């Protein structure tokens, strides 16, 4: 339960760097566990949708791993411990595994709009905690935050009418 | 006059969403009147300074361009419609077209000066209306208005005296 | 009404300039109206076809921004001022906004098959007066023309059937 | 029929390395047909997938000119003429014209994983004929079968259920 | 016999299109015949300017394949199908195989100093028929033929004596 | 436990595609343990050595993310769902977490030695099945099979003496 | 006198590519002396402006150049000698050496409007010579005209007053 | 010790601008001295770390030189002087002067850890008297913060145990 | 003699890496003698064929000398000493050093077609040796042999007739 | 005083060496007070050649700070200690602060002139002084000084009358 | 005759460096005749060789335009005029026109090699008048010499018997 | 003994060019040996410093092959034969084979130092003979021994003490 670290960022007192290490742990936890669902919705997708959607996800996929490497490297500088090993995600994380497998493009968009929904979520309850700890920390997340929301945007796109309502 | 959305970013209300995506619409607005305005600059520049201003606008038509993709994907990830046609823009923005035709860069750089004296205003304002609902949205329009402002002390920088004041 | 030039490219006579001058400012109204346009179809398509369709626009999105300066420039050269704010264009131009907001990809082509066929004939009518003027302008509008229409035709592909037969 | 020739490469008989120029002949007659069959599909298919399915042929264009010209050169240092004139190939392949002109993308999709059935299959027997003659040429063999079979794949997907059946 | 399409650019008639489309539809078959039978040139020159020749046509395969492209999508523009399947190309071509094997490279530039001519012609004429029916396709048409007539010269450089007279 | 496929390969039978795609499915488990596992040491190796070692782990992450990717697809070429989540690996895989969090360099390159050991021996044991089925697939798995023995040979030669025993 | 080749281009008889060959050998000379011209300006500016008008000529002089050996291999096509020589070119040329020697920016810029006039006129009396014999060498021949135009305003904008009227 | 400037950022009065450009200025100071001492540590490390030290040092060498532009030219924005002569430096500066020679590697990462902590400690209490004045220099000056805070962490993770403790 | 490593790659027993390491090492001295033998031919040629062969060497150089890194590491990985000294190669090696110092080109071409016919009998020989003891091994080497024979081709065909014989 | 090394490079006595280390200090100490004082002119110059000085500076800078690291590693490899903070630069150096602020950029220029030519003797004296210890140390000092006096070209040419004379 | 500047480069006397100016102009000279010359050998060689010797010269017109602008920008800093205009070429160089128009390759090859030889002369009486007079100079000259004769040795290699003796 | 060639660089007589030749000539085999060495040494490199060391040496590899190069060619510019084989290196060369196999990489780089201070003092030697002959030769050689004594302090920096004395 206590992260507290023997040292940590020049400015910030060791035990509230524990509790912003113990947020951005478990968003890095997400943040691996979406790429990792990202490649699998890229493998699994077909239909007549298949290159346009398998093509999408791939910079998404990129730019996850991107944010997943900066949140380790800020929880290292913090004085924690980057936990990255797939038994620890699984056991320590606060959401089930993707559920779909083989499916249409537009059926797998679908349910990765939920994934992101749970994400952003995520991310922004770690915002507004690491804005009372460290500004450069919640800086880092909200950037992210954005990013994240912008590819939920292109997901929500191919679901929604033109009258701007969501399908899925 | 009402723009809530049927859906938006998660974590936002859909009222407060349509309240951001109206202040976004005008910036949006603002942004493609300037890259359009600093195009027309760059044609129109003569006299012996004319190659040197000519080139440095290019990249801030580039850069604003980029300015106003992003704003406007913004306004559609919050469930909005970015309004890009020019009929829309002239019926709706709150500021004359720019008024120099031909002209030494040196007097377009005084009329550019006071162009970007109003976005950045209307910027700034955007930003404070923006922190109170999102700071995913906030955090875009910052970097905005400090790149606004750079490049709006290189056209100042032209006009200004060895003590520091400005012509124009 | 009168844009005879006080000089203008050599071995052309200033009022044949102020005349072709005429004709480039109304084309350059066009392609700016369209690379404005289609930015905002990029920003406002929706539904499954919404990453194929959004991509396939960026590029003539810059060829379009390319083609509009080499008017402009040209209208320059010319003796001319090339006229870019948006109060101008939306002042002489001689076709109306596009109409479109937030649709589906399919309707947006159709509705962007007929701003092009607009767009298209608009040239040709200015390739057919340019070549009475100067052969430099009339080449510089033949190749931008056929840029134009092989872009309509990967709009009209999305709309075609298998007999060759267009639906909008 | 007698294609043996008079030098061949270190360490092969030239009666046998004869009989691997025979083979490998056939299979450059079918790749070169397969890259002008992949451009006429690029070229002719419509459809609301169109942009899709056109740009995702062109890497698979220039992959399968790569493997021709390496299956040609190896004839070549082999000791062997690699025919690539039209007339030859019209004259000696074992496979009709693809007889689909203007048609929507999937339909096209469809055609072409029966072309890439007797492509894969016509390779794969060359690799274990020519696993008996050259492992070098069989290694060259076995990694282009491998890049045939995935972008089979990628055009199989798109006709693929949930459930994992292939329509065409 | 009658290629008149259901639509086509706009401006041209369609009957007028469909005898272009017939035009350009020669036009590519010479092209792609001409790329294939540059690649079998590339792969079976031999003697002791191999090196030099064989480098020397791999950018006009490049070449001539984009000017394919080009032709081809220009007929599908015009509302035609651009028939790209070697049965169609060798059932509908007014010229035969080129007819050299296994050669010195002297010898094969001067058998395709002779091809250059029969596809340099057929450009030419192409070009007079396409200005009566649309400047834009003669514009692209005219760059082609000066591409094709200067790589032709590549090739008769070689064959030619200091007092400026062509062997082969 | 019965994973045959609809369809698979061409020339392949659909039993012994099965039992091919739950060798691979396995060996993704493998490739995608490791590159998080790499990741994971990257971001909490301390001490002297850390640089060099953290920069040496970059590209291998970035080589096995690849390897991961390919076998993934050749699954779905296959016929078969490649299972890319978390949960899955943690519930399928044959071999548990990695076991040090923060630790010298060369302590972690002493654990990193017997992953290693363990993912090349299940994909020497997985090219032999492959062997027996699809050449093609057995080709894809020895060249990464290869390239995972060349990196763990530099992680080994951080543990080896001159004599050229091995420590950990 | 007469520079009737042994052998042109097909389609071009020998007489009329003579006299081709003459209009393109004085049009060399031009394209030769301007960039040798525009490298003395560049090396001889000085003042207040120099920095902008010594790098603006550096890529014209490239263009130049450019231009040079397209016209030069076009003679060559034609069956011609393309002289390069500088004996050569002051013996057969029509126009004086550029007479100013190291000058203010905006002097250079001045006499170089100049040269330009008389390239822009022989390029012009060239191309409508060209188009009577071969449209492929008018329309190299106009392509270059439009960009010396081009360059030739940014010189005149530097000497434009804002109503549009020339100093130099 | 008044820095009041004659114009400022639109939206900011001038004597708030005065105390920011305070703060900006000597910010600006402890950057330069910091890319200066950075490239000092890389010309003078020693022993069997130097490679590794020497080459990490580079790419910070240059992102300090790049914040200290960014913050030099905000200073300019806001209306002031960015000091950057080193004579000014030395006699503002609040901290000493770097006072290792040639050392060994582990020896200037111990010092070079006690620099950091002074200029992190800086630039977070000019972020906290940045964000009372104006949000778009309090956002430049986190995103440096955060960058020079993640360098530190790369040379601490030099000093640090298994158990997570500093050496120096 | 006796090569057995202490320790060698997983699943290979050490006796049987010691006969592999000493095949390794002899293809070693073979590839480095070759590179060393190409640069001095690309400097020793002469005559009328000189640039072209000059130029067609220094790809294969470094080609070889790629070829000699992946050996040298696979020996390291078996557990050997990849021994890359002149003197050694010179004591160990089974064929005499290159013996034509300047001359034609087409005279090297002929005494480097018997050096690679040597090289290419050596690591057919490898390929088979390795064939039985590791197949990751003997993968990379036939990759290799097919690239020295595809170079030897290029050699070859300098010296071969139109009717498919050699030379030299 | 005395700087004689323990070690130094190979051919050179270890007093003279000691002599050159401290004629190559003090280069050090100059060209570090150059970039440092070009960075301050390019943030500190206005005026209406602004952009122009703005942007010819910035190669500059570079330059000069690679110049600064050749001198710096060339103490090294002489056997001494590079000393690169900016206390002991003020300290030794022998020359006083750049004295311009905020200034148009032709008054920056006069300045920079003055402060160029003070480098480029220093640098003169230390080719002579270096050219009677170490004709490498020589060499590279000597490919310096053109540089620096090219570059003190380019900011005189902007002082310079069309009569060669220089103003500042 | 007397070319002492009003100012030159620190260090160097004004009479000294006008005599250095007078040497340079016609090394100038030489060089602008040279690549005038080389692009005619370009396009005007013929014969089985043509591609080769063709395309080899290019590399040397572009490194032969860059020592031209060298010594020029050399000649402006040491306060003289850099007369790059062909009538002044003409009137001042001390050899003829290269006398070869259309040639078989190695014929212009010859003549080049004599051409060579008087510009390599020339510049080796300027290193040693450079020499007494300025360093920096020398040391320009002394590198482009080196590169001169080089490409000599390219041209004297094709000319060059198996015995070392030149043909031409 | 006499390598006296029959033609060499013009202004330098042969005989001298021959004994220069022999000076280079030997100059060969050492940067032949020492690249050869390199390799060595990054195969058979162990121990906790690996990953440094072994890229370290790459890039003075690929250097001093560039270097090994240009001597060759200089050779041959010279009229000289350039040997490059290794039977003649180990006939003629001056010293012994590098002597360590397998050694941790701080021993390695001691053995290395020596064979540096071998080369630089060889190349010194080199330098003073070329001066005597030809100032472009010893140009060439200067700037090599420069670079030589830079990766060499590269290699003692290892070793280094920091009181600045040398282990190894």
């Amino acid at each position: 339960a206590d992260l507290t670290p023997k040292y940590t960022v020049p400015g910030i007192e060791r035990e509230a760097a524990g509790r912003l290490i113990g947020v951005l742990r478990l968003r890095l936890h997400a943040l691996n566990d979406l790429h990792l669902t990202l490649k699998h919705v890229h493998w699994n997708v077909v239909g007549p949708h298949f290159i346009a959607v398998h093509e999408m996800i791939d910079p998404q996929v990129d730019q996850v791993r991107d944010m997943a490497d900066d949140v380790a490297e800020r929880i290292a500088a913090l004085g924690g411990v980057a936990q990255g090993t797939p038994g620890a995600l699984v056991a320590e994380r606060k959401w089930d595994d993707y559920s779909i497998g083989r499916a249409d493009a537009i059926a797998h968009l679908g349910a990765l709009d939920v994934v992101y929904t749970g994400v952003v979520e995520g991310m922004r309850a770690a915002v507004e905690e690491a804005g009372k700890i460290d500004p450069a920390t919640e800086d880092l997340l909200i950037g992210q935050l954005r990013d994240l929301e912008q590819f939920q945007w292109f997901v929500r796109a191919h679901l929604e009418s033109a009258g701007g309502a969501l399908a899925t």
